[PDB]
């Protein structure tokens, strides 16, 4: 039960973090150029440890990373003035190609989970980097934002989160796709069941809780700077689906054949995530609607990971 | 965080000790008429705590449940000599009758929890007795049922049951209707990801899964005497419910005002389980034959409590 | 992470949900030769895990033991019409067949004995399986120990995890209350209580020492046996050995010499890990504790004795 | 349930994600004059919930802070021109003007101070409170105490949760070892080091002194700060409040005498419980440990008056 994350800054930390408090794991091991850094973040956790569940928490290098049946590639980062938007993710993409290889000489049979911003991209590079099957490499994708819209359906419809069988697709940006139509509380249709609640869902009141979904995620960086907990926790429980064999149904990001027309493109979509990654992907029922918005999705991401040239 | 149990045989204790090992509630509140029989398992369970979380389990009297927020009702006088069961039916209601308005005097606020057998027809002599508003009133109903249901469904399409979103209606018991029709996993229904998986599901494996989930809880019985650790999990999940507010739905046996034209009868369905009892119910999706099987399942139930005066 | 069960009775029942609940073990194999009945309490077992943790629990033969790294003994048979000691030679009887084939499948196992009386039976157990003394471990008087730093953390208003003091010998009459050595906040127990306005008069003591020893009793009578309690502990002993705790239990196993008294299996805190019990620490008794612990060696040995270990 | 935590900073921060994950408590309330960085840490950990336990997580006022059991006090950062004083002077200004706007809303709350120099701080928070001296709880030594165990426990190969041993006085560099009255299993130390083949050497102790000593170093030299250790141990110390758990942790608190010193705060063995620390216990000690003891503690002294207090 061993878990390695490269890229010791906050959001790698976190997953250590939340990978160490939730017990999931029994050893997680921090790679950074930073060596110093790697081994400050582990060893502050590790200081947790004795208030938790007992985990090794450790920095170290490559060749520790030996026997991860997850590796967490969180290593992007860089300046912000000055620079441009498709310029940063030029040189993420460059990291990539230098931590790419270099994690699978360590460990070849371990599932790559991408959360290196934008998510649905980079995961998109990391697949043809790894010369892996396509369900191997896998982005933390919009498991963040589907757990946004449940969590807003919910307080909606005034019942658990847990119940609310609705999802978000494609994108980790502003052009998700909020499935509607196919959601279900109770075995009931999600539009169909917020009626006998007393509660429909005007056109207006449901496009509010879109830009609710999709600025949720600023709200927080404009506010501190960067955003950490929540996605390390998401993470966290995505290595812990990887390493219990599981088989959930999550909404993450992996190489796609073929979706809405669009080919070779990575994005969200309901897959069963178990110890080999995606063993399965789910293609949920669309309204007419709904699919325009995926294509337009499945292509902005498509024509993004082109200028990058993959 | 209190919780009473009424009735400390199997069902009852195995529910006190569940309700300790998994750490539910701060304190449990075992009554018994044989008041050495409540006193015996509340001291086993005790010596039980120190290797788990921390649990007050005691037993004691009606008094005593002062303040608990859910009272699990699984009484059942023992069958008699000479005896048939139409007698200990009406037997049991009798000592319903007896002990309910005693319960909700201590906790006139307590969410009684129906276990006793027939759940459905105990469920809706509670509901009469109580005075209470229907959905304050909750039997374990089909949870087992939907659970085991789930999990064959799981192990058939190797995915997890968490994320296999199907129901068992109507009576606990043989007239019990799988609904396969509205059932999905990831937003495709059932029956549809059963070729993006292992191809399909015949009418045979789903006669087979029925058998399944029917003859479930007799090999039990034909075995060791009686169930008791299933349901007393079970049950001790759904006051973790109730407890914590959690308004997640469960297939649980309620009164409900009409169901395929049958009025006033109390059987399950998926509902909101929250603070409150049942917070709303669900009527899900159904095809012709599950909603004539629905129907003639609670005709089925209606008329049984009819005789009984309820 | 593999648990087996020989005796799928109330006692190993009770165990396998302790298991489950608990999430410790990830598969548990209950083993019965009513296989109807391994097979019941297994089916039921299972269904209660949907609302806790996943954890496989099935019904099997010994051979489905392979790979287990702990197997509770809790077999055992039917007090049979009037008898008496004899029931006791009987269980023995069991035993002689339970532990070759139990170790003919998973010889790597930690042996857990939980089959009353335990003491007495741990040492037949491990005079039986011919492995290292460590690896045949008896419940013992973890129970015990539990409820005895249990009633000294409510008349200390204490937390049960911070009064280190323990129950030794066997795990019945003639066990031992170590007063002495038990200490709270590291300092002398009775210093403690001195200065938290509780002193313990002896009557207070007597009280607890009865809370102790009679706790099998008053279950017992008011609903026949008990299983709840001793399970749970069994599952936590699992816990310990499954995951190399290396933590210290009292629990009971073979031990050359106790007190002058030869090759008696009785409780001492030990050292439990992957491969049993590791290590002893024998506490500082004091004259009135040391000759009471020198009885209870006495008499389980004389009672092993007789039986024929 | 209800936390609240003034100071939406890392180890603010740190410290309601564990409380969280942990799901120690039910609801969360970050506060901080910074109210949008309050909110932004709020929404971040909140999102995080769906992953764990139900927890609710929100930042607001101090009024919102109603009802809560126990409030984390958490302000500052540890670096600017002037060090103890200044910011333990700019920051015992903070908390006079937090610690009344506080029980202004939680007036029956526990204050758990996690503010450097935890110590004075402590006893700023007390002054200020006009409690009883055991409502107000500096965060102390317990990471010291656990470094402590989880070292002897390496190097013992016992489970740490089986070192009955301590960490005293001022939580840096004078921070007091109870070397002498550390106990594991019942027996003390030194003994049972023999017993387990590895005998506890003089050059083997001093390795682990300054393992204890120097733990942060490697932290604040790899990112300026702790955060991630000590927001758990607050986490476990919010947890044993809410719970009444009356166990022992070596936590800092208004002391009326210590080794001779008059009226002063720091970390010592205590049981903490739903009203904050409801006793003290003196653990034995040693000529060397009591007057490391002393002097760690006036120097604290001839610090907090040395500062009005």
């Amino acid at each position: 039960m061993k878990v390695g994350i490269v890229g010791s800054g906050m959001v790698g930390s976190a997953t250590a973090y939340a990978l160490a408090l939730l017990g999931v794991a029994r050893e997680v091991v921090l790679v950074d150029l930073d060596r110093k850094l790697a081994q400050a973040h582990a060893e502050d956790i590790l200081h947790a440890t004795p208030f938790a569940h007992p985990v090794w928490v450790r920095a170290g290098s490559y060749g520790d990373l030996e026997g991860a049946r997850a590796v967490v590639l969180a290593a992007g980062v860089a300046q912000r003035p000055g620079e441009t938007r498709l310029q940063l993710l030029d040189r993420n993409a460059q990291v990539f190609a230098q931590v790419v290889p270099r994690v699978l000489e360590a460990a070849p049979e371990a599932v790559l989970l991408v959360a290196t911003n934008p998510v649905d991209v980079m995961t998109q590079v990391a697949y043809r980097l790894s010369g892996l099957p396509p369900g191997r490499v896998v982005g933390s994708g919009t498991i963040l934002d589907t757990a946004r819209f449940r969590a807003l359906l919910a307080e909606y419809l005034r019942v658990a989160p847990q119940s609310v069988h609705a999802y978000v697709l494609g994108e980790h940006g502003d052009s998700e796709v909020l499935v509607w139509s196919s959601a279900q509380v109770g075995g009931v249709p999600l539009l169909e069941f917020a009626e006998a609640r007393g509660a429909a869902l005007s056109p207006e009141d449901r496009a509010r809780i879109d830009e609710g979904v999709r600025r949720a995620a600023y709200r927080i960086i404009e506010g501190k700077g960067a955003t950490y907990y929540g996605i390390g926790a998401g993470l966290a429980r995505l290595v812990r689906a990887i390493l219990t064999d599981e088989k959930g149904v999550y909404t993450v990001s992996a190489f796609t054949p073929e979706v809405e027309g669009v080919l070779e493109v990575s994005l969200s979509l309901p897959r069963i995530l178990g110890a080999g990654g995606v063993e399965g992907t789910v293609y949920p029922s669309l309204s007419p609607e709904e699919r325009e918005a995926l294509r337009r999705s499945a292509e902005i991401l498509k024509e993004a990971a082109f200028a990058l040239g993959f």
